[PDB]
DNA sequence: TGCGCTTCGCGCT
């Protein structure tokens, strides 16, 4: 019901130019694996230093609001999360992310990055932690970018315009996070 | 608050 901005979208999700924020796109299916229950959108909680405030990131706001999606303990749940950076330690979700995914077996997580967030020095750990806690991290591509605005933006009928540089940019990022999961 | 560049801000205003 509450949809994104069009340019809000495009200035974020780029997967060639960063922006000083990190919007997260979420879905909630229940799994014979086909029932969609809820969707939405939000961003990090920007540092602010003049109030003393050090930040929350997108996706610990996520792990804060999943009492109010009122998951029913007797259903197994899928979370696809679409991130315009990818989860970090410092920081970070990948503590807590591995902590809810321990304590809450009836939830898979499916994480789709549309950038690699590298700025945390830890960041390749961040994501081995999310994969051995068994969530799924992959690397946006075309597909993802697409249902992404058909599904959360105001779009008003406008079919997605993939930006110059999507597929190259896609494969390369598909490339480093396939090296940091090797391991 | 808005600007200009843009790695979950910064450093001006
Ligand atoms: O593959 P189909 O079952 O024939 O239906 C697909 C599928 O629908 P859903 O995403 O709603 O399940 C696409 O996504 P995939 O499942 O294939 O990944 C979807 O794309 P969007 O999610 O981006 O809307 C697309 O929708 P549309 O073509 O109406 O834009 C639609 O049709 P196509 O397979 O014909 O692309
Ligand atoms: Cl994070």
């Amino acid at each position: 019901r509450h949809l994104m901005d069009p340019h809000i979208f495009t200035s974020n999700f780029n997967n060639g130019i960063g922006r000083h924020k990190t919007y997260l796109c979420y879905e909630v299916e229940r799994l014979s694996v086909k029932m969609d229950q809820h969707r939405g959108f939000l961003h990090n909680q920007a540092k602010n230093l003049l109030c003393g405030f050090y930040g929350r990131h997108a996706a610990l706001r996520f792990l804060d609001l999943v009492p109010s999606l009122q998951l029913d303990p007797a259903q197994i749940y899928r979370v696809t999360w679409f991130i315009s950076w990818s989860p970090c330690f410092s920081w970070g979700c990948a503590g807590e992310v591995r902590a809810f995914l321990q304590e809450n077996t009836h939830v898979r997580l499916r994480i789709f990055a549309a950038r690699i967030y590298d700025y945390d020095p830890l960041y390749k750990e961040a994501l081995q932690m999310l994969r051995d806690a068994g969530a799924q991290v992959s690397i946006m591509t075309y597909d993802e970018f697409k249902h992404c605005w058909d599904t959360f933006v105001d779009h008003q009928g406008c079919p997605f315009q993939p930006w110059d540089g999507l597929d190259e940019h896609s494969q390369a990022l598909s490339g480093r996070l396939r090296a940091i999961l090797q391991n």
